[PDB]
């Protein structure tokens, strides 16, 4: 587990990347975001996450908004 | 996706195991369940989810309740 800041988010899709201090971004999709509410994420959103393996390669899971 | 039944879960813990035929149970942890439901699975139902490499091995992802 770790954080990070929402780099880009693109609401309609659904989709977009976490920065990563020192490290490489990271995709996000909606259907990782925690919480109540609409699944969606704002640029500079702070965020708590851990990265997984898929067939499409490495992508955040347990996104939780700080 | 991927098909399977869930084999049990602790919903005071937040996980249980999917079985899958002819393969490994795959650990599920709450925080992968979809919908505005209770994040929560009980025994024998039928689920679709994608399985991920996470850092204690293969879980699942996007577990949606059918
Ligand atoms: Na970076």
């Amino acid at each position: 587990m770790q954080e990070g800041k929402v780099k880009w988010f693109n609401n309609e899709k659904g989709y977009g990347f976490i920065e990563v201090e020192g490290g490489s971004d990271v995709f996000v999709h909606f259907t990782a975001i925690q919480g109540e509410g609409f699944k969606t994420l704002e640029e500079g959103q702070e965020v708590s996450f851990e990265i997984v393996q898929g067939n499409r390669g490495p992508q955040a899971a347990n996104v939780v908004k700080l």
